[PDB]
């Protein structure tokens, strides 16, 4: 088979490994925090360098894929905490949308919150504009940040969160695991096809947002990948 | 919420924790053994003592959880390895169903394969019997060893194995990952109403069996679960 | 580590972690209330299902517990505030003691207020018959209502308590801190040889009991607890 | 009584709540980082502002004061993980000893280990020259950093760790707790008559330190407190 698998405990700016775009930036801690503080309409991306192959226009097959990571979101002082993370898959020459307006977009869409991608966002402000539900919320979004499916959640200011995804081939189900701080788990499932949406080569990677009045503290503190495209 | 959450990185007789059923046997390292290798159709399963109710009658809800364990099945010296561990969900009254022999019903079902219990399979040897695909293979059973579906699988002597399984409340997803000694993922997902097999408080644990001449080491090293029951 | 730990933040009925024996009911918003208003001796007590293994005839170690939780005690028209709440640990055989009735027992002890159990106890009515301090108290009960030190406290009619307990392995030192609405911190230790009173498997649980002349509301809001057994 | 009370979820440089002493510095997102990672004998130190009333003259009282806090050390690359942090009482007017070596000496201690002060290590380096033990350990120290008491712990690189200390004033009794991020829980309790060891007013802070080639990260995330004096 054809195995992809890497392991971040802790980052550095300095490593061919990864790509930074917007205002990302990595702390002396080895997090890396997506988004600036003091910036209006801020928009960080960071995606693994190397593009993985999820499938084969040959054999027709698709790769399944295990990955978790951990991240933090804190509130700052006069700021709307907003807008929150998305993990997502995009075609390998993906870029931070021309004169992308930051916040609800959370970095991978156009104002009509639209764009070429595959995501689990872990939104924080509702964002009518998006068909965004009431609450803080968890997310699959294919192409649009108007969710495909969503899940009720509730993000605490500086706690660590955990999570756990997997998209097993034969089913093309996505499905994600967060371990919330207080112990508690929430899960969210979505069937999508890879194939269908999105192109052999692709790029996994996290973005974050914000606006004006909306800001807070997005960190992402390691990282684990393993994908395997089955070759006959 | 309603959430269980437990954690071994190790095990230890006594533990009022764990019901051992069977040839199960505790190792000087904190390795549970589930088969007697000097029996003929050996069986052994290892519980969590309390049962978890996993959805209920009033909210008509159901839980979703997120287990990873590891395990390691070496070979034995003119043996053919056999029948394999398994994972799986049953009856709080679950009795250990009767030692067979050449049999392979991994521990949960009589001779023909019936039994009331839903669970993941690492099984490593075929048996017309039951339907076993040509060679090693992972599956998914519910209420019959003849899995519902399956996906070939290696199994390496001596090798360590993390699996990380995720059961999705609503869309009723049960998602496995395989995670093998060189890295490569194998990954098999399937719909399985819990709310519809299993009565309101089940029981989670690992089975095992042998035969007259199929005979192995099977060793769960090591469990963590959580699950949690939204109810309001 | 053998390591037990759990966490509620609301309770209801029918869950298999919680064995409810006596007056015990649950409000509809996730509160156990300890004691029935319209009973002479009324009685009550909530505890974990599972039994834990507190220490090892084999180790010959003893586990150290970190558990904290929330109370709340509203006084009711024409009615003495008691007997008040306990948290105690007991012979995973315990039954609930024979309910008295001008009495305050606190629903652990005989009318004699002997009883096989380790407390702590937050009392709030004075019994000459068991030496009960002349006001409110905190105390450290061994087998016996008549604790064995105890510390000046003031309970407060429909305030929320928080109370963290912490006991150390090795010293054998049982340490409570009682944190009040108004923000001051009671506090009272004692050394108790868990080895040397009780079982090696014991149960832990709140309990509560009222008079003929003597009642109020027990509420037990949330708990948290967490023990680790060290084996090697 | 007497209560002094206080909670951060996040720092900030201009909080004149706060003393900063040494290489201190408040990362981004609102953690402490102790030590600076490019001097060689680093030393960062950092003390509530206003000081503590722990005993009385008047009455031979003392306070009972409850606290918890949360820390993060990191490994970073080509440097021995070391020294640790430390949480310690010091007089008032207490400064960084005159030429620290930093290393061993945690930043509260001459260069033979001894200094004025009562603290809580979480030592991640075994010195010979202060009697350490062979592996990580948490101590209690008293004026001296080599322990009068130290019980086995592990640091983990990059996780986080919950911490909760009481001090009965009754029995002049220190315990701790520490909550690995395993969710095993280490505990160390020590009887230290503060009143015979300190004076009447005190500082409460946390203490870091490295070599040349002994660095990590250090972080400090939360941390509450409260004391209250009985004035009677
Ligand atoms: O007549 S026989 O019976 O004998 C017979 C002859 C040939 C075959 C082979 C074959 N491919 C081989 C290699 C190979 C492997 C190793 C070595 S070696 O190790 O070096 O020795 C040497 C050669 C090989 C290497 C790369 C490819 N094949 C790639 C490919 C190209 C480009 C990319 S890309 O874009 O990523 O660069 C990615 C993948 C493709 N192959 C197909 C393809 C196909 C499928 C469906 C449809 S359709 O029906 O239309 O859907 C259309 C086309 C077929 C159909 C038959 C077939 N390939 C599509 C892409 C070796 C044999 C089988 C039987
Ligand atoms: O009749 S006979 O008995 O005579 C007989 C004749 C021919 C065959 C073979 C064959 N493939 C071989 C290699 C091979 C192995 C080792 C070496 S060696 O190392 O040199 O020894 C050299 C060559 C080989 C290597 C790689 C591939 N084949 C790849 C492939 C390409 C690209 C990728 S990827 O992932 O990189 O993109 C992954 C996989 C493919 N092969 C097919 C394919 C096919 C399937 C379905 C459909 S259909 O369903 O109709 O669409 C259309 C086509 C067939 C059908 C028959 C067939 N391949 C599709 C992809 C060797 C023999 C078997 C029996
Ligand atoms: O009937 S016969 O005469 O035919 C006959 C049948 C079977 C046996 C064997 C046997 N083990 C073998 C290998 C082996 C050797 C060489 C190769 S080869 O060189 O590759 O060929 C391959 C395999 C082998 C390899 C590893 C082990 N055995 C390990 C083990 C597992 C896991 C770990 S771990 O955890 O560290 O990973 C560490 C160690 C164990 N084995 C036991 C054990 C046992 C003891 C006490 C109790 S009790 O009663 O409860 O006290 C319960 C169970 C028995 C009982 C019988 C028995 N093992 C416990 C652990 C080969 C044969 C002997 C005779
Ligand atoms: O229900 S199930 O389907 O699950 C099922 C459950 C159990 C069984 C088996 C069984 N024995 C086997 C072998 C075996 C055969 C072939 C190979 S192989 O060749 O490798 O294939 C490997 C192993 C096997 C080999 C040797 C023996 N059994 C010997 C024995 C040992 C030593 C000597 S001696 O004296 O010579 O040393 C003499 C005899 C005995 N076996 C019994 C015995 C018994 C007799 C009377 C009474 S009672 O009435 O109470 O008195 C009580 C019990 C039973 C009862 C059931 C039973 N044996 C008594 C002695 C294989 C299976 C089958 C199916
Ligand atoms: O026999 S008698 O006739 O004599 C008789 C004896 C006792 C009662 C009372 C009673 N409640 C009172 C107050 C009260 C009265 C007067 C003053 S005064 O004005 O000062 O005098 C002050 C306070 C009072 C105040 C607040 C509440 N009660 C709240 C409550 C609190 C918080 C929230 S929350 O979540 O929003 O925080 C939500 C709800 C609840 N009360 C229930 C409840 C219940 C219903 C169904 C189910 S079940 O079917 O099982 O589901 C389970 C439980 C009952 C059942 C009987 C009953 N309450 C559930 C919630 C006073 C009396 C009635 C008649
Ligand atoms: O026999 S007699 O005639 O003498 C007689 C004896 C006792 C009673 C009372 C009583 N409650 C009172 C107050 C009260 C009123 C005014 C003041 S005053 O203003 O100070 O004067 C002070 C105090 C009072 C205040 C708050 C409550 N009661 C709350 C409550 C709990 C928790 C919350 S919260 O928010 O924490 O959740 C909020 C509210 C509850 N009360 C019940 C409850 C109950 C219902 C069903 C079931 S069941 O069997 O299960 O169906 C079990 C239990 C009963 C049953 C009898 C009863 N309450 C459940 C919740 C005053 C009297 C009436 C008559
Ligand atoms: O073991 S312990 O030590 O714990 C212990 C446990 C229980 C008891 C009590 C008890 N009753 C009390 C009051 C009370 C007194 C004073 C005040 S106060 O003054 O306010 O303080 C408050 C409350 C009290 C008031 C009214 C009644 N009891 C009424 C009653 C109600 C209504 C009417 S009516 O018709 O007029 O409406 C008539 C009679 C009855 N009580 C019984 C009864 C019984 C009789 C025969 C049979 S059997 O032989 O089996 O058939 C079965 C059961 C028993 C058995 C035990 C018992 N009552 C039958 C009717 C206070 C305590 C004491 C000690
Ligand atoms: O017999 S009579 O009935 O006439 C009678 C007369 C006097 C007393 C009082 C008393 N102190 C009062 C205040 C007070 C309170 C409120 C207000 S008001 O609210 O303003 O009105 C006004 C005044 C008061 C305020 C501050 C102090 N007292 C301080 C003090 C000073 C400095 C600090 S410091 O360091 O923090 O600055 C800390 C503490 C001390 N007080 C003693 C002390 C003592 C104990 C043991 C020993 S020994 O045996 O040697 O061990 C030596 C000394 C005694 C002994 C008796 C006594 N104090 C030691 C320190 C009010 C009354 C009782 C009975
Ligand atoms: O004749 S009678 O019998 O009738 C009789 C006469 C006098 C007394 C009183 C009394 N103190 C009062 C206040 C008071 C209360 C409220 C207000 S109000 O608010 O205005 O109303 C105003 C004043 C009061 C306030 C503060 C103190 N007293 C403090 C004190 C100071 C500083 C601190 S601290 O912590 O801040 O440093 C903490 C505590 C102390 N008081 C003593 C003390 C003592 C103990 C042991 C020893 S010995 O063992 O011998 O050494 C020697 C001395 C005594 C002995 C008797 C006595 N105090 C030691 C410290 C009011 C009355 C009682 C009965
Ligand atoms: O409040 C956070 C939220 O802001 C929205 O945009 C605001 C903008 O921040 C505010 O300054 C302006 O006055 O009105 C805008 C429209 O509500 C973002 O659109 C949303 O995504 C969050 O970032
Ligand atoms: O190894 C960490 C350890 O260093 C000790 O000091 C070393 C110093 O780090 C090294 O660079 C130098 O060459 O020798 C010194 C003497 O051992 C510290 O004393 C100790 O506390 C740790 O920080
Ligand atoms: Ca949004
Ligand atoms: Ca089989
Ligand atoms: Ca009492
Ligand atoms: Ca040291
Ligand atoms: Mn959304
Ligand atoms: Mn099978
Ligand atoms: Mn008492
Ligand atoms: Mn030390």
């Amino acid at each position: 088979a054809e195995t992809v698998s890497f392991n971040f405990n802790s980052f550095s700016e300095g490593n061919p490994a990864i790509n930074f775009q917007g205002d990302v930036t990595v702390l002396s801690n080895g997090n890396i925090q997506l988004t600036n503080l003091n910036k209006v309409n801020s928009v960080g991306r960071v995606l693994y360098a190397m593009p993985v192959r999820i499938w084969s226009s040959a054999t027709g097959n698709v790769a399944s894929f295990l990955t978790s990571f951990s991240f933090e979101m804190k509130d700052i002082k006069d700021y709307d905490p907003a807008d929150g993370i998305i993990f997502f898959i995009a075609p390998e020459d993906t870029q931070i949308p021309a004169g992308s307006i930051g916040g609800g977009t959370l970095g991978v869409s156009d104002t009509k919150g639209a764009g070429h991608f595959v995501g689990v966002e872990f939104d924080t402000y509702s964002n009518s504009e998006y068909n965004d539900p009431p609450t803080d919320h968890v997310g699959i979004d294919v192409n649009s940040v108007d969710s495909v499916k969503t899940v009720p959640w509730n993000s605490v200011s500086g706690a660590v969160v955990k999570v756990t995804v997997i998209y097993d081939s034969s089913t093309k189900t996505l499905s994600v695991a967060v371990t919330n701080d207080n112990g508690d788990i929430t899960t969210i499932a979505q069937v999508v096809d890879l194939k269908a949406k999105l192109p052999e080569r692709v790029k996994f990677g996290f973005s974050a947002s914000g606006s004006l009045g909306g800001r807070q503290i997005h960190l992402i503190r390691s990282w684990s990948f393993t994908s395997t495209l089955i070759t006959t």
